[PDB]
This record gives C-alpha cells, structure tokens and sequence, in this order.
C-alpha cells in the first residue's frame, strides 16, 4: 500500500492474544478490555523503554465496541469500559508520543459478535479518521462470499485513503481467502500495509512451529511480494507470556526479524520478566527486523531436524538464523560453508560474523573458504549477522 | 518388589533424555557417554546440593557397554569411553555418598544395539553385584514374545535377589506389553520396584501433556497398584533443559509429586538455571512426592480446559494440583468448594492451606463450608497442601 506508511514493519502492542475478549470488569477490573488497560499500557510503553526501542502503535483488538451503533449509525466504544470514548483515548495516546490502532470487521459482525462494517465502510473509515485513529486491523469473519471479502477490503482501503488521514491498514484478506482460492498477493499488497496469512497464534511452541512451517512451505509465493509498505504478518509476538521456553522465545524473536514481520507484542507490560523485556528490546535484532532495505528473508536449508534461514540486509550485510527442531537431547552441532550463505556473496572474499542470539558474541573473520560451526539448543535459534569485508 | 528398597519413590539422575547415545567423544566430548561425564555429574550432585535434596542414584542409561562380551562371557564397559571400568566408577560414586545405577536389556540387544542380557541373566546380575551396582534399569527391546519378555523380567528379578546385594529394579515390562496385551500390574509389582508405563518422554510440553493424559485416562488401572516398594514410572524429569516454559516445568514437578513418581532428573547439572535448581530442590514438593503413606494421587476433575488432581498424604493431609490447559490468554480463575477436596476429609472441620507452587504462600484457614479461589497460568499448575485441623483461625 503506497500510503507512505509502514516503510519498515510496524512495531507496537496488540491486546488480543494476552487479554482476548475479557468483558468481566466486575470480577477482573485489571485485565478486562477497558480504557484503563490501554492507558496503563501506554504509560509503560513510555516509561519502560518500549517506545524508545521502536514499539509505537498501541492497538485495540476486538471487543471494544458497544453492542450496537449509535443513533446516526456510527460505531461507538462500550460506554462502561470506554467511558471517555476512542477519540479521547487517542488524544491521550498521542500526548505520550504514541499511535492508536483499532479493530473492525469486513463482514456483518466481528469475530466476537459485535457490529461489523459491511454496509458502513465509508462512515466507519471517516469515524476512525475523526477519532484520530492511526491504524486499523480489519478482520474477515461473517463474510458470505469471496466477492464480498475482496470488495470490502478494497473498499475500506480506498475509504481510508479518502479520509486524508494517514492510517496503517492491516488486513486478514489472504487468511480468509486461502481455504477457497489462492490469494493474488500483488493485489493484496496494492491495498494493504500488511496481511495475515495463517491461523491465529496462541501461547505455544506448536503455534510457532506451524507458523514457520507454513511460511517456509509457501515462501515462493509470499517472500518476494513483501517490501516497504507491504509485509507478511505471521501474527503477534507472544514473548513474555507463559507457553514458550526461553529458547522458543528466542526462536520467535529471531525469525520474526528474519521474516521482516510486523512486531506486535501481545503480553502484559505490567508483569514481564527482565529477560523477556531485554529480548523484545534487543537493539541489534530489531535493527535487523527494521532494515530499511525491507527484503524478507527465507528458508535456505532444511534437514536433520535443522533449519537455516537467511535475510539480505542493507549494505552487503546478511542475517542468518539456524533452528534446532529436534526436541530431545542437548545443544546440537551444525556446520555450513559460509560460501553457501547469502547467495555466495555475503562472505566473498570474507565476512565478519557476529552472533546476536541467544547471546551476543563476536565470532571473528570468516574467509570465503571457511565453515561456520555452531551449537544450537533444542527448539532454540542461533542468529548471526554477516558483514562483508567490502 | 519386596526387597526392602524404594519405600518412597527413588530419586536420582539418569543420562538418557539429555545425553542419549552420543558416542562421538572426539567431536562432542562434553556430551558423549563417558566415565568422565558421570564423575563430574557425581561431583556436582554433591557440591550443588542435589544429594542433600534427596537425589541419590546416579544412573547410567544405554550405551555404556563394549560392542560385545569378554572371553569369560561377561559384559564389559566400553574400553575407550570407560577405561577404568564400572567397579572403579562405582567406588568413586560411593565415596561421594551416592549410589550407582546401570542399564541392561531383557532381549538379545539393548535398544541402541549393544549386548542384551537374554541367556546371561544370572551372570549379568552377578556382574552388576560384583561391580557394586545399586540400581538396574532393564529395557525391553529386541524381545520377540510375551513369553520371553515376562520370563526375562521375572528371571532377572530373581537373579538380582540371588546375589544378596540390595539393587533397585526398574522395569519397562508394562510399556513393552501394550503391543500384545494389557499388563497384569499385581504380577509386575511382585517383581519390580517401579515400571515404565508410557512412551519415552522428550523435552516438550506435548510430551508432558500426553503422559498426564495417558495416566489420567488409565488411572483406574494403575493408581491403586502403586505403593511402598512398587511405583508407576511416568519417565524422567526434564526440568532444566530447553523445551519447557517455567510454568510447564512447574506443572511437571507438581504432578510428578502428585503421582508418587520416581524423580529421575535428566539434565546437565553443570549448566542449569538457578530457578530450575530451586524448583527441582523444592523441599516441600519433594516432601509431597516422598510422603511415607505412599499412596499415588489421581485426577479428581476435568473440564473447561481445567484439571484438578489430588493426592492423599499421611496424617489427614492432601496435595491438590490445578492445571490450566488453555494455551492462550492469561491467568484463569478457578474456584472449588473445599468439601469437594480430599474426599471431604481434608477440611473437616477445617484445613490450613499452603500454596507451594508457583510460589509458596500461606493462604490461611478454610472451614469445611468455605470455597477456595485460585488463578492458574496457561500451561501452569497451582500446587496446594491442605492440613486437616480442628482450629478455625
Ligand atoms: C530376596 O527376596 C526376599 C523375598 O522374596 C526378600 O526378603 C524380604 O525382605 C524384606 C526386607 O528386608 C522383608 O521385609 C521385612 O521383614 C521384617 C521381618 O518381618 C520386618 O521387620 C521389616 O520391617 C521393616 O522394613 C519395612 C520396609 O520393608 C518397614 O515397613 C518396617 O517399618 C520396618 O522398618 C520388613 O517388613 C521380608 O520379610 C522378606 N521376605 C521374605 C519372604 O523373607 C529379600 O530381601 C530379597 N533379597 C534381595 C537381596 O533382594
Ligand atoms: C492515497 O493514495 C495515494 C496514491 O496511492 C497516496 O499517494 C502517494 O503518497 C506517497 C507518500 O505520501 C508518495 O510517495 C507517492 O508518490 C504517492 N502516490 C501518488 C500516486 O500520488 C497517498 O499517500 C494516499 N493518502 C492517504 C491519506 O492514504
Ligand atoms: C493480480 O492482481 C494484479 C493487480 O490487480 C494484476 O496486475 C495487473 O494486471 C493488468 C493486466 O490485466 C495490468 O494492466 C496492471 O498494470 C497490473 N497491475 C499490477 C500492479 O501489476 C495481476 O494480473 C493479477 N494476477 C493474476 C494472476 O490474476
Ligand atoms: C450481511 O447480511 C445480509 C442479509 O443477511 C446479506 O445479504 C449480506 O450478503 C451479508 N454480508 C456479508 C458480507 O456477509
Ligand atoms: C536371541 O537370538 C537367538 C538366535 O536367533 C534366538 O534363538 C532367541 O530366541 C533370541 N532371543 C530372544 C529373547 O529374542
Ligand atoms: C496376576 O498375576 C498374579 C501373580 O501370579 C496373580 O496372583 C493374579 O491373580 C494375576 N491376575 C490375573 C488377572 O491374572
Ligand atoms: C479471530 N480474530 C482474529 C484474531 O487475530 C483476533 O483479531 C480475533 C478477534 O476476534
Ligand atoms: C529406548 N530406551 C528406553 C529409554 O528410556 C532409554 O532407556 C532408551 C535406551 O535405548
């Protein structure tokens, strides 16, 4: 989408995976989907260094709406859980130097059952723009036809453009198309800043594995379309929650960097370990994810329960990730000729290699004839940056 | 097995899950199956407080043998990887105050392909006894018939008895029967100190879940068989490795305590986080696992992606574990009437409840009519101890 936005993958925070559709503010005031929760997240995004690291978009997902539209047919936030309204919340978020994302649905209802936007694309777009919304995630539930799906996504894209406000447009179009026909990614990229390809992530290593396996299986179809203004979205970062071991969190961070993925944290910023915070705020890994060249990486090799992925970077640099998919035993040795990396260009005549994950370590100079040997933890990933000696 | 051993579930360390059958001591010296590895593991078991916590048996698994037997027809340790032999390794292990476990197979070969014990049961038992072995894990690979499997397990049990040396006998008999017929657990318990029921564990939450689900599915068949001298073995503790989140590690520790399981760590004691160490050395949870009553716990309730397990303890106490099996979202609230716990005995007339996991916190006095409210993390477990009491506050 050539709206001048998302020139690097969007970074921010999205409530869905961690907080879902919790409406019980009587019994659970501190985790229900409310204006107070988003105020607290915004405060911590500023105070705990998230904004400094690049996490900029504070995004509302499903279950913010009142059960019905107002008298004039516009969407409204729930009166009790969002007493001051979305425009006021956006004002507060902007006063912190942050941007506000919101959620809507192309069909007749949101996935959780709140008002859909079908029939209201222009009024809903203008409402969001009036509110000061900076991002829209557009879900695909309750849509009866592929025609309605495509027409709705394109229509909302154009309506957002017509409002004249810069609004990042996040689509689930491909995901809801795939069961029936193959998405045309050129068209999607024409209309969307990023797009969900695969099933919702949850707080599990199984989820990570299946997202990675789907991405690598379909990479011939999705890798080359990505670039500044339009990214593949493998869904939220779940680092800092409950289901991932340290090495699985490392794997998610490293490979979301390799895949030039939007980095939407979905966790509790009020209760997050120092270790998870340091991983999510890792300057070198984020810099890889945010590389201005914007070329999505890919799986280079697969075998012996090992995976090698790589991503071309600005200025003749490359990122290389090595995953150990064997879920038994200990750190396993993997070796590869450096001439086999970066299409044979990365280390010709030589490269300096710096390991970034799980720990940062200068590995030294590697000649074009050299072999890179590493030990990779079960379900963990080793992430490396290669700098050609020029 | 009435040999006076394993009156509580055996505690120790077993190399299999973390180190497997790594024979490449040239290119992978730090993880190959060698005598140096076991010497160092013993040193850290003493120095790092594992022995104090109760972990006593340093156990060799598969891939310690030379490719074939000696001239005298006995097993021998691998000349390259165990140059000083099992007798000297056992002497060293005993000098640290520990006991040595070893591995063998009922069939013609070990699962990794080394000499089996069929045809040599008495010589192998006497070999181990001469070496100073204190525990034997007896695998079931390369056995063609239930005839041979059963006869071999019974035979090796009696052969070990014949030596006059106290040797804990760990069997995989039930697990290897399943392809043919359901185990007779009274008979197995007659011959074994503990027995593997289910497929090998690996370093994954999927593995923990499948072991737990199998155990709770089959609990009417196996729970009552367990007791002092004979335990169900749900396989090794994998806390301290790579595949489990903190909450999943808590779940494994809590429920291995609930199940009166043998506690065989399989990790690298040289590279283990302080948090995993504190969990594995948790005095109160180990005390639950080691409760002298020796009655195995069970799944009390299941539903809405929640599980409630409980274990009766000596002196009218109970352990209660609450698992959140929903793998999305945040901590979920669960409430239960205390009268539904401990068969209605735990909190009659009252109980004092102490949470032990994920953190230790006294919750207070709960009267028989009261309700317990808790919040449980996704894939985590809340472990509680209920102490029956006649006091009210
Ligand atoms: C070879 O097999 C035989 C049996 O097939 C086995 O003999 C058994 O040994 C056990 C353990 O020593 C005996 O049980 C003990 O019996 C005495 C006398 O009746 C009791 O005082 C003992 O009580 C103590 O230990 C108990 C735990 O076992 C505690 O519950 C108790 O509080 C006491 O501390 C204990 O019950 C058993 O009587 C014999 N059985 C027979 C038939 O002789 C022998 O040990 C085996 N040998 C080897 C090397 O495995
Ligand atoms: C509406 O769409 C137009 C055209 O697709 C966008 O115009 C582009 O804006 C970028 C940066 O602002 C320029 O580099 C391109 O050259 C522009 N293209 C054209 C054809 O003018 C415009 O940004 C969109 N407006 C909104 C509010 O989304
Ligand atoms: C996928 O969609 C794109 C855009 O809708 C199609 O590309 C257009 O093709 C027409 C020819 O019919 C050209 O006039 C346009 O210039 C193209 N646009 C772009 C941006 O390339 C493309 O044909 C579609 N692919 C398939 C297989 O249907
Ligand atoms: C919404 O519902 C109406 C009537 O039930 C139907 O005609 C229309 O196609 C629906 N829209 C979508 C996007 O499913
Ligand atoms: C071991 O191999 C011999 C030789 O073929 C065979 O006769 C015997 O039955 C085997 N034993 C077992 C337990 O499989
Ligand atoms: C199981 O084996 C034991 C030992 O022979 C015997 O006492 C018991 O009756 C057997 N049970 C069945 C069901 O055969
Ligand atoms: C099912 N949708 C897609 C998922 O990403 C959330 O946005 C949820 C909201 O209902
Ligand atoms: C497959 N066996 C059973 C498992 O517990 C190990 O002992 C392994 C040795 O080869």
């Amino acid at each position: 989408l050539d709206n001048g936005l998302a020139r690097t993958p969007t970074m921010g925070w999205l409530h869905w995976e961690r907080f879902m559709c919790n409406l019980d503010c009587q019994e659970e005031p501190d985790s229900c989907i409310s204006e107070k929760l988003f105020m607290e997240m915004a405060e911590l995004m500023v105070s705990e260094g998230w904004k400094d690291a690049g996490y900029e978009y504070l995004c509302i997902d499903d279950c913010w709406m009142a059960p019905q539209r107002d008298s004039e047919g516009r969407l409204q936030a729930d009166p009790q859980r969002f007493p001051h309204g979305i425009r006021q919340l956006a004002n507060y978020v902007h006063s912190k130097g942050l941007k506000l994302g919101i959620y809507a649905d192309v069909g007749n209802k949101t996935c959780a059952g709140f008002p859909g936007s079908f029939g209201y694309y222009d009024i809903d777009a203008q409402t969001f723009a009036d509110w000061g919304v900076d991002l829209l995630k557009f879900d695909g539930c309750y849509c009866d036809s592929l025609e309605n799906l495509a027409d709705g996504y394109k229509h909302m894209s154009l309506a957002l453009n017509r409002t004249g406000r810069s609004i990042v447009y996040s689509c689930e179009w491909p995901l809801y198309m795939w069961p029936f026909q193959k998405p045309n990614y050129t068209e999607i990229r024409q209309y969307c800043n990023h797009w969900r390809n695969f099933a919702d992530i949850d707080d599990s290593w199984k989820s990570i594995k299946s997202i990675l396996d789907w991405t690598s299986f379909n990479q011939e179809r999705i890798v080359d379309v990505a670039g500044p203004g339009g990214w593949n979205d493998p869904d939220m970062l779940v680092i800092g929650n409950f289901g991932l071991s340290w090495n699985q969190q490392v794997t998610q961070m490293a490979l979301w960097a390799i895949m030039a993925a939007p980095l939407f944290m979905s966790n509790d910023l009020r209760h997050i370990s120092p270790q998870a915070k340091a991983l999510l705020q890792d300057k070198d890994v984020i810099a890889i994810n945010q590389d201005p060249l914007g070329k999505q990486g890919y799986q280079l090799r697969q075998g012996d329960n090992f995976e090698v992925w790589e991503r071309p970077l600005s200025g003749l640099a490359w990122a290389v990730a090595m995953i150990n998919r064997q879920e038994i035993g200990g750190p396993r040795s993997y070796t590869i000729a450096v001439a086999s990396l970066g299409k044979g260009v990365a280390c010709n005549p030589a490269c300096f290699i710096t390991q970034l994950l799980p720990v940062k370590r200068k590995l030294g100079f590697y000649e074009w004839t050299s072999r890179l040997r590493s030990h990779i933890n079960p379900t963990g990933t080793v992430l490396l940056q290669l700098e050609n000696t020029m």
